[PDB]
């Protein structure tokens, strides 16, 4: 019966994200990873690539599925008969902005947002910082799932 | 079946607490409110009084129950076959300390902590500040369950 | 002969802004709302539109007026015989940057900045988030002056 | 007929406090410094001493007066026909708690709180840290009114 | 020639502390761990016990020595011909207070303070939280050096 | 022999930067100021101009040198046989992002980051805010080295 949506651009998914997915899947009957797309900015990976990388690293989570979307997150959530968001916290999270969005999302659609801190080991990776470090040759292999790392290097070369 | 524990001293329970209880009860199959009592610091209300006040306030939540506890929160959680905590955020929450405890609790017992911000209307009330304001004749009736406000006036008279 | 300036881009003015205007108007003899125009981003509303929307929403504040400005805010303030700014705080305010600007503004022109938190009900609206949500069909009518809301609907339709 | 109250324990008043008093006195017709007395901790200085030290240091502010208070700050403010508090910010201010109190005080009594950052030179002094440092022989003479500094030396010797 | 002081109560030293000691020792010619004592509060471990636990876990650091003291940290630093403090940051650090103290310490004695974040794995341990968790039976064995853990358990039993 | 790198874009160098340079040079045997240049975003001053301005400002620091760099900061550091970064903190620093980068930089290359707060007097200046204020005729001469202020006026005329 219970369920939550884990949203993000996941460009690419990191081990910080996967940690949060795993916790959500352990605590809710169903979890949907929402790959949210801005149709007006391309990013590094296509939607199909993003989804494939997530699926390949979540194969051990039977109650997790992955879908893309755009527009209001709360519409994505409600159209699936759910009303909870689970969002990860890491070092460098703009928490004040996350709080603003959470209060807005509850106001307009009655959707709750639960925050969970990612594991310390994965607390300083972000999609953007991983892409930046890898661009200049830094080793981010320990911070990304195998489904991502060499595809990332491929894009960069 | 899913479940979480909502911990606190609840001396007394506020509408900020209740808002969090309601959201937990909406998103988890089972919720236990843990009235965590300190042997040294005896508050305003007895443990039994606090439990009664929470029960009155949560009468419409059939999947939520109220229990007292002492010692390690993660033991309270695990002893009941669960491994999630839901904790509310308000204006004045020491979030950095909450994060420290969340990471400690995950490390020592594998228990996850989910944070949810209370509604803006209930975001500035706290048990301590409500008692302080009421003590000097300030009106905090919009911030507490009606039955709590009734009892609070009694303990002050 | 006290006075303060309330600065912003107000694209559009929200009830968060209006709350702050009202408090400023209640505590200073004279208030000037400074609509600061950019060198891009050209907003959703023109400067005249922003001004009218503010004027419409502050008709019950006789000691408040609305003017556009370019260049340093402190020059705007000082050229009107004042040396106080009143700035509102909301969820998602970059307070660290506001503090930096406050200390700079005091240094270069002797202008004080007073910060006041907007009401909890209006604490999660911002001009940008209201436009984003409204764009995707979300109901922000409770968060904007009724006048402004209709204009916004017009700009989108 | 504008006015604001500047609250604190002022044990003793610092140049950080005085800076804020001066700004408040510059922007409001009438300023009242509220020396709020505790039920313990009895400070280093008695209430009369704290008051005299503030009076001594604000002799050049004709529109400022100094009074002691007990009970709710909002009652102190309202019983004097005002509804504004001016509170200073320094390095080490618990701003989250100040925000909580500000929202509570607006709720229960309609009193606004305006925050202003003290000058960088005075941004790291507090009454407690000045007493601690002076106790162990550190020179805090640049951080306190000359009068106050001599009195402090007297209390220690 | 170069050198820094690493201060704290170290009651007991944690692996978070040791991480910071190691970094300091790697970056300064000499490092002194300052075990600062309040002669008016006993703590769990005696000064000799604290020092022994630090020495036993820093034996692989030839340029680190351990000394106790009280009163002003900057006097401890300057009397050793040094003028730098290295202080660790962890989850739950009151950074605003650390900044206040750093600015005060530079003002009164010209001593610089360098902050370094402890490793993620050790970022949520503190002496106080470790003592609290161990008191109620939680497993903190991975967060403390071998020189500490069973001595801690001994004190508690 | 010890050493650290002080990184930035320094467009232009400010007295806040200089304060940090001086403290690094006082505490490490060797300091390298790394003028990190971005191929996309060309600022106000050329790399050569920025280096010259830093050299003029640091003439009294014989153990500090100035070099340009591109790419990974940790590579710049390691290529010079060092493994420490000294970074300044000011009002408006995004400290959460600095922490994220520090933990990333330690992970990918073993490089430590030490943070030091700049003096209160120089705590609200930034390269960007200085340029912005100067552009509109505001006086930031107390906030910049004299030779920098001279050059800044030139690039604006």
């Amino acid at each position: 019966m219970t369920g939550a949506v884990c949203p993000g651009s996941f460009d690419p998914v990191t081990l910080g994200h996967l940690d949060v997915f795993e916790r959500a899947a352990a605590q809710f009957d169903e979890v949907i990873v929402a790959v949210l797309i801005n149709p007006n900015k391309a990013g590094m990976f296509t939607v199909d690539e993003r989804i494939e990388m997530i699926r390949e690293s979540t194969a051990d989570l039977p109650n997790l599925r992955v879908e893309s979307g755009q527009g209001l997150l709360v519409d994505f959530v409600r159209e699936r008969g759910l009303n909870a968001i689970v969002k990860g916290l890491r070092t460098g999270t703009d928490f004040e902005y996350e709080l603003q969005m959470a209060q807005m999302n509850k106001h307009i659609a009655g959707v709750d947002t639960f925050f969970v801190a990612t594991a310390p080991a994965y607390s300083f990776v972000s999609s953007s910082l991983a892409k930046e470090v890898a661009t200049y040759g830094g080793d981010v292999s320990a911070l990304l799932p195998a489904s991502v790392h060499q595809r990332l290097l491929g894009k960069l070369r």
